[PDB]
């Protein structure tokens, strides 16, 4: 999504939003109903409603942000900020962690 320079929110954003594009395909091929991302099923919005208000107000607003930003966590360079999800979150770090995958290319 990538404004302006990095005042981070380029860079933070991007992979939030490719978290995002991740939860996409994910739902497309994954799931079953109009419900449009891979968000909220298995078992049915239980990590978002106990850690999905903990990581940020971010993890707080849709569930498809908290699961985006969670990505965005699960993978910092700065390692530490991956420990604060997992320590704040010992599940959703779980959950991108299972969904640990290989959606494209590159």
């Amino acid at each position: 999504g990538s404004k302006g320079v990095e005042l981070r929110n380029d860079s933070e954003g991007f992979i939030h939003e490719f978290g995002h594009a991740v939860d996409d395909y994910a739902g497309y091929l994954l799931d079953k109903n109009q419900s449009d991302l891979v968000t909220n099923s298995k078992k049915f919005i239980d990590i978002f409603k106990e850690e999905g208000s903990n990581l940020t107000s971010y993890g707080r607003t849709n569930e498809a942000e908290f699961f985006a930003e969670a990505f965005r966590l699960m993978h910092s360079t700065d390692h530490a900020e991956r420990l604060k999800v997992q320590k704040n979150a010992p599940k959703t770090f779980q959950f991108i962690n299972d969904q640990i995958k290989f959606i494209i290319n590159s």
